[PDB]
């Protein structure tokens, strides 16, 4: 619905925080 | 950098909810 929008990531704090339980 | 900074400790409100579901 946005003209001139651009792909990128946007980065999310919490999944490290999933990825180091899933670890442990 | 900064003067006049003040050693203290800044509580995490997420953390604590991860040692809790730790040991499960
Ligand atoms: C951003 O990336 C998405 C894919 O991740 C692009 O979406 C594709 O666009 C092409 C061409 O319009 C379509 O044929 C595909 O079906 C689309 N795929 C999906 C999953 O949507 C999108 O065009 C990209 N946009 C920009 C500005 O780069
Ligand atoms: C805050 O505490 C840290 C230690 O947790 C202090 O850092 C030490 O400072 C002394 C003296 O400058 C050094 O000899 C140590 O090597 C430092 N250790 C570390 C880990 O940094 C710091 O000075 C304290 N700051 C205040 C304002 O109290
Ligand atoms: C910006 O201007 C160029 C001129 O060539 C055009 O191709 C492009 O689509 C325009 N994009 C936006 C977001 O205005
Ligand atoms: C505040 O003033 C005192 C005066 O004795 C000085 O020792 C201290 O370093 C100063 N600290 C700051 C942050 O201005």
């Amino acid at each position: 619905v946005v003209i001139g929008i651009v792909n990128n990531t946007v980065y999310d704090p919490l999944q490290p925080e999933l990825d180091s339980f899933k670890e442990e």
